[PDB]
C-alpha cells in the first residue's frame, strides 16, 4: 500500500538502520511515530542529520489553514511530531498561518479571516511550544519580511507548471495562482533573517508532511539550487483515519463520538506505553474506554492550557525576535 | 486624433471651464502642462476638485519602472507636473519604484535591480521634491506594508481578466501574472497608513498617466467600491514625440549633437508664453535658429539636473524611503 507509494513519488523508506541512527544521535528512543512507523518515508533526512552532527543548525517548517473550529484531533500529528523534534533536536520551528490562502480561496472578509487565524494559533500555543525557538508567522503581516525569497520562486514557477499541479481554472483569482510560491517560501532559510542571518549561508529545512502533498512539492524542491539554496528535507506521515473529534469537545462528546481497526489505529497514534498497546493488540468496547480516555486527557489538557493562552502571547510568537542562530 | 480616443476610452477632455476652476482654487495660473492641453483629459477631476474645496486631502501616485540608464526628457514630464501639482496643492505624493516587476520581466540578478532602482531613485530625489510630502518607495520593501490591500486586488482579478489586458502567457512566469495587483495597490489610500491612517477613512487619490496606459486600469477602477474604496482619479498626458533619443545624464556637447539632425519639444519645456508664441511664427525663423533655443533650455534642465544629482546622498535615499510619518498622520 504505502511501499508502492514510496516507489512512484519516488521517495525513501525509514529503515531500521536509520532508526538506529535517530537512536543515537538523540540519546534516547525515537517517537513512538517513528517507532511504530506512522512517519515512515524521507527524503534528505540522512544529508539533514550528517548535517546536524557536524554541529550545524537546521530547522522545522509546519503550517496551518486558518479553520472557523478546532483542530480535528487528526491535524495534531505533525505539531505532536514537530514539537518532539524541537524538543528532541533543540532547533527553531516555523509555523505559517496561511490567512492569506483562506482569503484567496473562500470568499471572506478579511477581518474574519484574522479573527478566525488568531483563535487557531491560540489552539498551537496551547501545544506547549517553546516561545524561545518558535515563530508562527500571518502570512498577511509577515510577507514582506520574506517577500524577495517569494520573488525568486514566483519568477521560477510558470502558470502553466502551477496550473499543473494545483488544478487552477482561469476563473480562479490571481490569489490562487500565486500563492502557491508563499506555500513554498518558508522551506528556505532565506525567509527567515531574523532567525538565520544571511551571512551564515543556507541552514537545513525539515518538513513533516502527510504522504498525499509530497506531488505539489517536487516544484519546490528541484528550483533550489538554481536559487543556490538547499533542497528541504521532509518526513512522511500516514494517513490518519476519520470516522470528527475537536479539541474543544467534553467528555461528553468525546465519549458520544467514539461509540474495528480504525480505533486500533487512533491508539497507534495517540497511546504513550508500548507494551499496553501490544497487549491490546491480542471485546471491541474495552478498546473504546481506553481510547476514550487518552483522548479526553489529551483534549482536557489542551482545553486548560488554551484558557491560559494570552494576547500578549500570541504577539510574542508572532513578533519577529532575534532567535536561534541569531546569539551572537 | 485625441477627441477621438477621448470618445472611445471613455473619457472627460479638459475644458475652459475646468481651466478657470483650476487657477481660482489655488490663485494662480495652472501649469504650462495644461495651459498648452498638454494634460488634456481627465476621470473625477471635478470631484478630486471638490473634495480638496472641501478641506478634505487628497494624494498623488505616479510610479517609475528602473531602467539600467539614465531617465530619457520624455520621462520627466509625469514628474515634472506631480512636483508642481504637490507644490501648488500642498499635498502627498506616492513614488512606486517597480523593482519586482524589472525582475519579473527581465531575466536579471535582483541585486542588479535593485542597485539600477538604487540610481532611479537619486535621479528623482535631484528633482527637488519635497521629502516632507513625498514617499518613494520599493516593491520589495514595501510589500508587506501594503500586502492586505494587495491581497484584496488579487483576490478580485481573475486569471483569465488579467490574461485579457495584458496578454500573458501561460510560459509567462507567475510573477508577471500577480504584479498587476501590486501596481493597482497605490491607487488605494489603504496603502498608505503611515501617511493615511485607517480611523479617517479613504483619501482621493490623482493619477497622471499617458493616454495609452488606461486600457489597463478600468480593471481596476471599476473594482473600487467592491472594495468599499474609492475609483482614483486620472489626469491624461498627451504622448511625448522622440526623435526618429536625449538623457539628463547627457553633456552639453551630446544634447547638442543628439538635436541636429522640435516646436512640440519647445512646447513641453520652454516656461514662457509670448516667447513660444513668437517662436510659432517668426517664414522668418529658420529651422536651425529654433534648434538653437531648444538646446539652451534642455542644456539648463539636465546641467541643473547634473547638478542636483552629485548633492543627493545616501541617507537621502534613506529618508526619502523610510516609513515615516506623513500629511494627514500629524495627530
Amino acid at each position: 500500500n504505502y511501499d508502492k507509494l514510496i516507489k512512484d513519488f519516488g521517495s525513501h523508506a525509514i529503515d531500521e538502520a536509520l532508526l538506529e541512527r535517530i537512536e543515537r544521535v538523540l540519546g534516547k528512543k525515537p517517537h513512538h511515530f517513528l517507532r511504530r512507523g506512522i512517519f515512515f518515508s524521507h527524503r534528505d533526512l540522512n544529508l539533514l542529520l550528517d548535517v546536524y552532527e557536524s554541529g550545524q543548525p537546521f530547522y522545522l517548517y509546519t503550517g496551518r489553514g486558518p479553520s472557523s473550529e478546532s483542530m480535528h484531533m487528526g491535524h495534531l500529528i505533525p505539531f505532536m511530531f514537530t514539537k518532539w523534534l524541537q524538543d528532541s533536536f533543540r532547533v527553531p520551528l516555523v509555523i505559517q498561518m496561511t490567512d492569506d490562502e483562506k482569503f484567496y480561496f473562500r470568499n471572506i472578509p478579511m477581518e474574519q479571516v484574522e479573527a478566525m487565524t488568531t483563535e487557531n494559533i491560540k489552539d498551537i500555543i496551547a501545544m506547549g511550544f517553546d516561545p524561545e525557538l518558535t515563530f508562527i508567522f500571518r502570512d498577511f503581516d509577515y510577507m514582506g519580511c520574506m517577500y524577495r525569497t517569494v520573488a525568486k520562486i514566483e519568477r521560477a514557477f510558470t502558470a502553466s507548471q502551477v496550473r499543473g499541479c494545483f488544478g487552477f481554472a482561469m476563473e480562479d483569482n490571481c490569489g490562487r495562482w500565486m500563492f502557491p510560491a508563499i506555500q513554498a517560501a518558508p522551506s528556505f532559510s532565506a525567509a527567515f533573517p531574523h532567525i538565520f542571518p544571511p551571512s551564515m549561508g543556507n541552514v537545513f529545512c525539515l518538513i513533516p508532511q502527510a504522504i498525499d502533498q509530497d506531488p505539489y512539492f517536487r516544484l519546490t524542491r528541484d528550483i533550489a539550487p538554481r536559487l543556490g539554496y538547499l533542497k528541504p528535507a521532509v518526513i512522511h506521515s500516514k494517513f490518519f483515519p476519520g470516522l470528527a473529534v475537536l479539541l474543544t469537545d467534553t467528555e461528553k462528546m468525546v465519549k458520544d463520538k467514539i461509540n474495528v481497526d480504525v480505533p486500533i489505529q487512533w491508539l497507534s497514534f495517540f497511546l504513550e506505553d508500548d507494551e499496553e498497546l501490544a497487549r491490546v493488540k491480542k471485546m471491541t468496547g474495552e478498546v473504546k474506554k481506553l481510547l476514550i480516555n487518552t483522548i479526553t486527557a489529551i483534549t482536557k489538557t489542551h482545553q486548560e492550557k488554551r484558557k491560559l493562552v494570552t494576547d500578549e502571547d500570541v504577539q510574542l510568537f508572532t513578533s519577529t525576535r532575534i532567535m536561534g542562530p541569531a546569539k551572537k
